[PDB]
């Protein structure tokens, strides 16, 4: 026999300022709902969130996770599953709410995907990484031993609600961190987005993306990411523009734990790859100069001591397996476009590391 | 934004006698492949399997699991993931082989579904439960605490290879156990299949389904199950004929561990439900008599001491949550058809338990 079936996945990504008075957190839910919330968010937006739901007639239980990258593992997933069991979450008419950064929503997303083999949830990203990348995709997952995101699923939330108001309480470091993922999109897809960052990047960090440039920047980032994910949501096509900055960074992020945030590790990979592109003639000296200056302006690292030739080698090799025996490396071709290569040599990487070393 | 994407899942279910000389185990694979094999199967068919692959020019590493229901848990999944890591299984061009019963292939299936968020595998079911149910579906999963199959995914193997020759080495108990899942299909879908079992059931157990009735029986069982799974592969429709015998049995199976095999627990549920149907007028005294006689003839239990009114209650309640607040209970309407009910009362269940008690 052949069995063949089609699956329609569709989900919503909606910008909804002032989320916690009338706007639909209330009817994103409906009523009794389980809410899995990042500890620091709980401390910061808990009083307001609970006032919302009680006034809007919704009973709830907060499952609080103190979320960080080291504990982004299966045991934390079991903690969320425990909460679903004790709350009595039903098969599908009562979605679970994940409210936190990209660590939180990746964990709850994977718990929800496993629970009875699929359980609907809603995402409320509270960090910049969450709002323009981690909270709007289909990918979920956790680390397994020294391997980044080794275990996971494709399980988008049926709704993502983005309220840029949450970014107001981030510190400069995490604001910049999320700006790294926006720069990724810009460098290979969107020259105007790159321009907005160069022109406004400092102010956006200083103002924590509070307001109308920040609004434009967030809109294009999301639009950029979604154009890339929507037609390739389960990554049947393994050449992915969005893989830019993610060829070396997984091994680098894991080896430096906990010194580098995800976007910082991503930026090291982007700076390496941009130097690679330059050495190849795909980027001019002037353009390379433009990229590395936005990076220093966003106070983002271009290098780390974890980043030795051997680690860079091992990092690449782990990625070739992930990409099914191909490098499929996106290199920027000018600013706002990219090419996929499969002939990156260890020699080229060492030269590019030295070039970063003199810059840095 | 709305993101909407379509996913084409298709997979093959092929009957291939004499699997381990020329037939395609060889080109189900292609070469270097990881094989996860049930311990007892390894002891029984290992010498032949390795002789096959070496002669057919395929290098391999056996990951051996001593598989049983108590250890059908996530830690066993991590054992399989460990083996995938150390073997260096690539993203998708080298499928992993699962060769064992329904515990084995459920575990490897869930490991494969999680590994890099999806990894192809092939299934070779070696038990009757595997050949007509566990090895031909899309469902995978493991138990979480005292809950049956609480964690899992929809991830069919891209190929299932069924060789009835493997059934030759099962003992009578496990042959009957798998006959229970065939009876399930027959009671609600296939009167002719029911007839084949009543007419041949004893011989089929005695001959361990070795040969042409056994061939007909296996073919209709598979065909019956697949007609049910193919148009509802992710269970968007929660009224499922194949849920017959699976409303009480999960809690019963778990509470009696390790006294009841899966199909035996299923049969207790089928015998209870058939009595329920009878008390309702959906089954005649004669038909009820026909069903319970096939069950005694297959030496399958109709009752267990685990099966108290309170457990039966709790068991039903766990299922109503699983079915999103509905009972959606399939009751046989005559033999070879069924109706879905949502008005089963605790009173009716107690009466049916007493009726089983006098029979048993
Ligand atoms: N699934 C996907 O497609 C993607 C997943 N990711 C994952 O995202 C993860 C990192 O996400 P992040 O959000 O950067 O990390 P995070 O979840 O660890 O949060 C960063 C920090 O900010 C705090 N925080 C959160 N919201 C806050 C707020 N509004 N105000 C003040 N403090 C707040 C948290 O408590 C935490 O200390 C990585 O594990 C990365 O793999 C990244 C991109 C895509
Ligand atoms: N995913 C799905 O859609 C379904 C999954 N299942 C799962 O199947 C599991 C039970 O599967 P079973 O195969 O009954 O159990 P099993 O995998 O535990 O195997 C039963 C026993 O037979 C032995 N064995 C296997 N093949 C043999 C052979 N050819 N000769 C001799 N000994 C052999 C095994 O070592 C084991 O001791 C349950 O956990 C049930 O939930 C059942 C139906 C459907
Ligand atoms: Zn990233
Ligand atoms: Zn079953």
């Amino acid at each position: 026999w052949r069995v063949s079936a089609l699956k329609e996945v569709s989900y919503d990504v909606v910008v909804q300022p002032r989320l916690l008075a009338n706007p639909a957190l209330a009817d994103a839910l409906s009523a009794r709902r389980l809410i899995v919330i990042d500890a620091t968010v709980r401390s910061l937006y808990g009083e307001q969130l609970a006032a919302y739901l009680a006034g809007h007639d919704v009973e709830f239980h907060l499952c609080v996770i103190d979320a960080h990258e080291s504990a982004k593992v299966m045991e934390t997933v079991f903690e969320v599953v425990d909460a679903m069991d004790a709350f009595g979450v039903p098969r599908r008419h009562a979605p679970v709410l994940a409210m936190g950064g990209g660590v939180l929503t990746d964990i709850v997303g994977l718990a929800a995907s496993l629970y009875r083999r699929a359980t609907p949830y809603v995402r409320i990203p509270t960090t910049l990484i969450g709002m323009i990348d981690a909270g709007i995709g289909a990918k979920t997952g956790v680390n397994f031993r020294e391997h980044k995101n080794r275990l996971g699923t494709y399980h988008p939330s049926s709704l993502t609600l983005i309220d840029p108001g949450f970014l107001a309480t981030l510190d400069a470091r995490h604001l910049r961190n999320g700006l790294a993922e926006i720069l990724k999109v810009a460098l290979v897809k969107d020259a105007e987005l790159f321009d907005l960052l160069e022109g406004h990047g400092a102010s956006l960090v200083e103002q924590r993306m509070q307001p109308g440039a920040a609004l434009t920047v967030l809109r294009r980032a999301v639009q950029g990411m979604l154009e890339e994910l929507q037609p390739n949501l389960w990554e049947h096509q393994l050449r992915r523009l969005v893989d830019f900055g993610h060829s070396f960074s997984p091994s680098v992020e894991m080896a430096a734990l906990p010194e580098l945030l995800h976007g910082e590790a991503v930026c090291i990979d982007m700076a390496l790859s941009s130097v690679l592109a330059h050495h190849r003639g795909l980027l001019t000296e002037a353009e390379l100069g433009r990229v590395l200056d936005v990076m220093r302006l966003l106070h983002l690292p271009v290098l780390h001591p974890v980043c030795t030739p051997d680690l860079m080698r091992a990092a690449l090799a782990d990625t070739v397996k992930h990409r099914d025996g191909w490098q499929h490396m996106p290199l920027p071709r000018g600013i706002g476009d990219a090419v996929f290569v499969n002939d990156v040599t260890q020699r080229e990487i060492e030269a590019a590391l030295l070039t970063l070393a003199e810059r840095d």
